[PDB]
């Protein structure tokens, strides 16, 4: 007698998990596939004001360990995503959250402004992406966070990249917990700017910035524990979403251990497709059978120290 | 008619192959047979002004895709190795590295003071370790260079921490550009404060810092040569040391590739001794035959981008 079931934001999800943030969610049909597919939740593509065409191909390589990316935010703009969210998304089969990527504070201002009375309305939940990137830059981190919270009359999460430096940690935590609106972290973004030579061409797989870009999957899963941990333990009146390296229940297990409320598939979903949802609550479902738990609540955030 | 050779700072290598800083390293045992392996160098576990007794155990965990540790600075001693390189060593057989990582600027500038002499006398070379953690604080880490280049009238190398942002790359190879005494940049320490979680026992793997610890192998492969490559093209009057996810001479091939001269192995080396040398150099020449190198030279930083 087992349940994957979450209750967060004022909102039940099925189970915990979700596409990761332009993970098969930019087009409506990729919106629609997750929709119908047996994810607790989605996200949409981490969006712009205008249309974006993303970065020159090859900018996405499939590895043995995971992937890198260099997309560039290929996405529809926000209007095709706040109108989705507004008109055509079910919330009747599970809660949206919308992923927004403005290149500038006064464009999260200026979406969040409109963003306000749809999720008012219909209750799709802001994504912040910060992930120098943002979020290293606790200046700006703190300069976009502070905007955002003062224009959009709502609760938020933001996506994190990794950090690397207790010290990192404990100022990205600080800056997060000045603000009551931001519920949620997710942890993680890629680890930013890998390179991956392939020794049989001795040339890198992607185009874009002379082949460097985000890694995903098994090359990250330590480093999104670490990050859901470090802000788990961080940020204690704040939800974590695990976002890295989940190919398996087994992985979401580890990210539920972790503190992670939602685990969000990347890689392992961009290249087996929303059937993978299917096989991850069947295998978290087994995962819980031999280790005789009934409920997440069970052993959230229970890792056990040495 | 092939070579591994490799000429920098007076010397000449055999091979460009090392332990990395604090891999079978610590002990006179240790850099006896890391000076009697096929390696074309080594260098002395990183050291402080005093003997330390390092973190609680366990302190390191090997994993499937490499390891986890949180060693916490285990060494006999500035004096020990000062010792070892003034004395002991046999420079005949070949050169030898001495790790510094002095826990303030003072340390390391009383280490290197002292330093001086055997660097003039017997050829020992400078690797300082940087890597909150001093290489992430930008004006911190000038503020070394500038302390340890008043005192240390020699070439030295630094030991860098994986950056993930090319502001980052930037600002990183700004300041080492100001330093000429700083002739090797050495890319990378572990990427830093993984999380590695057993989903048998629900636990962390090691004791110290709750389970945090800096990943190596296998993890860390395409961040180490994002790393060499970013320092290889912005500080040109530079050499760069390879460190991270090398097991094999293909590995060893893509950090030549990414730009690398001297290529250091971590956990490799601790999984399978110094004996991997032989292994290494062997599958090295071996890719070199296969792709019709016969010098390093010939492909060294010349990873084709798109
Ligand atoms: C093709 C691709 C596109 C991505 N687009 C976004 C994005 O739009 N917004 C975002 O916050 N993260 C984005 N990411 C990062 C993922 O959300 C996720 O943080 C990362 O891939 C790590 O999870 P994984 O190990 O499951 O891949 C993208 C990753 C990939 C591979
Ligand atoms: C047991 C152990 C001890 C280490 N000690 C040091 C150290 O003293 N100084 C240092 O600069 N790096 C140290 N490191 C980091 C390694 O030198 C190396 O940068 C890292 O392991 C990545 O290389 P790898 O992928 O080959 O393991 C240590 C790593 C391990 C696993
Ligand atoms: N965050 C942060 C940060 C800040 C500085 N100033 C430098 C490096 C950083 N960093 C390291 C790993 C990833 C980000």
């Amino acid at each position: 007698s087992m349940s994957l079931q979450v209750n967060l934001l004022n909102n039940t999800f099925a189970n915990p998990f979700m596409n990761a943030a332009g993970v098969m969610c930019t087009t409506t049909e990729e919106l629609v596939a997750m929709t119908e597919s047996a994810s607790g939740s989605l996200v949409s593509k981490s969006c712009t004001p205008a249309l974006r065409e993303g970065n020159p191909t090859p900018r996405y390589q499939a590895l043995p360990l995971g992937s890198i990316n260099s997309m560039g935010l290929p996405n529809n703009g926000f209007d095709f995503y706040l109108a989705y969210a507004a008109e055509q998304h079910d919330y009747g089969k599970k809660p949206l959250f919308l992923s927004m990527s403005g290149l500038s504070m006064r464009e999260n201002v200026e979406m969040c402004k409109r963003l306000a009375a749809v999720a008012t309305e219909k209750g799709v939940i802001l994504e912040l992406n910060l992930s120098p990137q943002v979020a290293y830059d606790f200046d700006a981190m703190r300069q976009c966070l502070t905007a955002v919270s003062e224009v959009y009359p709502h609760s938020f999460g933001v996506k994190m990249p990794p950090y690397f430096d207790f010290a990192h940690f404990d100022a990205a935590a600080e800056i997060l917990n000045e603000f009551p609106k931001v519920q949620f972290i997710t942890c993680i973004n890629s680890i930013g700017n890998g390179l991956v030579i392939d020794a049989e061409t001795e040339s890198v797989v992607i185009k874009p910035k002379q082949g460097f870009g985000g890694l995903g999957g098994r090359y990250v899963l330590p480093t999104a524990l670490a990050n859901i941990n470090a802000f788990y333990r961080r940020c204690p009146g704040k939800l974590i979403f695990g976002c890295g390296g989940v190919y398996t229940g087994e992985d979401a297990f580890l990210h539920v251990l972790a503190g992670a409320s939602m685990v969000q598939v990347g890689t392992a979903l961009q290249e087996e497709g929303p059937s993978i949802f299917e096989r991850l609550t069947s295998e978290l479902l087994g995962v819980m059978a031999k280790k005789r738990y009934q409920t997440l609540d069970e052993f959230r955030g229970k890792v056990r120290t040495l």
